Order: structure tokens, then C-alpha cells, then sequence
């Protein structure tokens, strides 16, 4: 009856009785009629002194009872926030769902524990998990009145669509960029570096997207961190077609980098004889010089496109 004694202590908080119970060979993995285990009971209760004995002694962070619930289930049910970092330091399951389909973030936004919140995102949370009554934890926190939390989840939401319309341009996934763009993914959104959707795809050669994008209201002339614009990235990757549209959609032909680089630089020096035409075709300055000096006919002497040179040259 060690294992009754050992539930009896961890749930009273006796810290020392814990240590005598386990020394004296308590399974620390007992469980009461219901599947509660000592840490389920010292997590419902708060006693983090217990909760670390525990999984030191072997305890299983992720043991279940009858319904499903984990001990992180329930440290996010009863607002312990210094227990659920030390269950998430031991390999917690941040996602484990129970009968329902309630995930500690389904508890934690529904009794609001704001703290709580930020720590289960930070630890890979689904915003969009849903449960067996397709509620989200954004749906339960403005069914209780939590309109904090509520607006924090919609903030991850958005910001975890952002990131999967960047990669979707990025791979030239058309479908889910689509799809994407009507959940109400931002075609403006921007990585670190400032690379937006259609950064991406006029670097990587997906036409398809760069069209997408332009009909969906993307910024033709945006500028990453350096000053690079779609324009910059589709002249020097040699995308011919993509060029086109992004001139025909408003692309400022002589936009400039930090270091005074125009597109028609970058397809001077790279070679790509084709796109150069164009850019002149549409205005591009062939006499703009860079912060260095270059012109793009230097540029092109220096890499050996003498045929791009010729053409610069007359131009000039």
C-alpha cells in the first residue's frame, strides 16, 4: 500500500514523506482508480518541490489517466506556470490531447493564464488545434472573456500563416499559396531579412506565384533589408518572363540597393544579355554608376559578357 501512501503525500505536499515513501521502494508511476499518478496529483495541487523529486525518481512526464490528461494537462488547468516549465523541461508532450481533444493550450487560454499562453506557444503550442467541439483555444478565451490572450492567439495564428505563405512561395507551391492568401495570410509579410512572398518567388523562378501575388495586392517595389527589390532578384537569377511582369506591374527599373546597385547591374554582371534588353526597353539608366563607381558596361568588361557590353555601349 506504498503506492497509496505515496498519491496521500504527493498530493498533500509532504516533501519529505515523498523522499522516505521512495526510498522505502515506492513506484513512482503508481495510480489511483482513476489514473492519476504522484506527478498528476503534485501538479494539480502546485507543489513544484515534489514535482522535481519526482521526475528525478523516475516519474513519467507524459503518464495518462482514464480521460487522457497529462501532467501538463493539468498544471495548465490549475495556473501553476513554474511547474508547467519544468514539465516542458523534461519532455512534456506541449500538443498531447486528451478524449475531448483538449490541448494544455485549450486549458491554459480558457481559465486565462496569460503566462501560461506565451510559454506553451514558445514551446511549439498549435494555435489551431481544435477540439471535439471545434473550438480552438482563440474560441475559448472569447467565450469566457479572456480578450487578451484571445487577441495573442490571433497574433500567432497570423503569424504562423505569414510563415507558411513565405515557404509556400519559396518551394513554388501555387495550391497552398492560393489557399494561404484567402485564410487572410499578409502577401506584404516579411522574413528577417525583409524578403517578402514575392521576393521569394521572383528569386526562385515560380512565375506563377510572382502573378498571384501581383493580383493580390503585393508590393512590386518593396525593399528587403539591403535594399533589394523582386525586380533586383529576378534580373541577377536570370527569370526573363518574371522580369516582364514585374515591369509591367509597376517595378521601379532604376531602384537601388545600399551599395547604389540598379537591376541593371546585377544582369550585366551575372549575364544575362536578354533581361539587360529589357530593362533599357523600359528605361533603366545604362550610365548609373554604383557607390564603388561601376557602371553596368564595367561590370560586364569585368565578367567577359562582351555581348552585353556592345549593347550597353550603344545605348550610351
Amino acid at each position: 500500500d506504498l503506492g497509496k501512501k505515496l498519491l496521500e503525500a504527493a498530493r498533500a505536499g509532504q516533501d519529505d514523506e515523498v523522499r522516505i515513501l521512495l526510498a522505502n521502494g515506492a513506484d513512482v508511476n503508481t495510480a489511483d482508480e482513476t489514473g492519476f499518478t504522484p506527478l498528476h496529483l503534485a501538479a494539480w495541487e502546485g507543489h513544484l518541490g515534489i514535482v522535481e523529486v519526482l521526475l528525478k525518481n523516475g516519474a513519467d512526464v507524459n503518464a495518462n489517466d482514464e480521460r487522457g490528461h497529462t501532467p501538463l494537462h493539468l498544471a495548465a488547468y490549475t495556473g501553476h506556470l513554474e511547474i508547467v516549465e519544468v514539465l516542458l523541461k523534461n519532455g512534456a508532450g506541449v500538443n498531447a490531447t486528451d478524449v475531448i481533444g483538449t490541448a494544455p493550450l485549450h486549458l491554459a487560454a480558457m481559465w486565462g493564464h496569460l503566462e501560461i499562453v506565451e510559454v506553451l506557444l514558445k514551446n511549439g503550442a498549435d494555435v489551431n488545434a481544435q477540439d471535439k467541439f471545434g473550438k480552438t483555444p482563440e474560441d475559448l478565451a472569447k467565450d469566457n472573456g479572456n480578450q487578451w490572450i484571445a487577441q495573442k492567439l490571433e497574433e500567432a495564428k497570423k503569424e504562423d500563416l505569414d510563415r507558411k505563405l513565405l515557404e509556400a512561395a519559396r518551394a513554388g507551391h501555387r495550391d497552398e499559396v492560393e489557399d494561404l492568401i484567402k485564410n487572410g495570410a499578409d502577401v506584404n509579410t516579411a522574413d528577417e531579412t525583409g524578403f517578402t512572398p514575392l521576393h521569394l518567388a521572383a528569386w526562385e523562378g515560380h512565375l506563377g506565384i510572382v502573378e498571384v501575388l501581383l493580383k493580390n495586392g503585393a508590393d512590386v517595389n518593396a525593399n528587403d533589408e539591403r535594399g533589394h527589390t523582386p525586380l533586383h532578384l529576378a534580373a541577377y537569377t536570370g527569370h526573363l518572363e518574371i522580369v516582364e511582369v514585374l515591369l509591367k506591374n509597376g517595378a521601379g527599373v532604376n531602384a537601388t540597393d545600399v551599395i547604389g546597385t540598379a537591376p541593371l547591374h546585377l544582369a550585366a554582371m551575372w549575364g544575362h544579355l536578354e533581361i539587360v534588353e529589357v530593362l533599357l526597353k523600359h528605361g533603366a539608366d545604362v550610365n548609373a554608376q554604383d557607390k564603388f563607381g561601376k557602371t553596368p558596361f564595367d561590370l560586364a568588361i569585368d565578367n567577359g559578357n562582351e555581348d552585353i557590353a556592345e549593347v550597353l555601349q550603344k545605348a550610351a
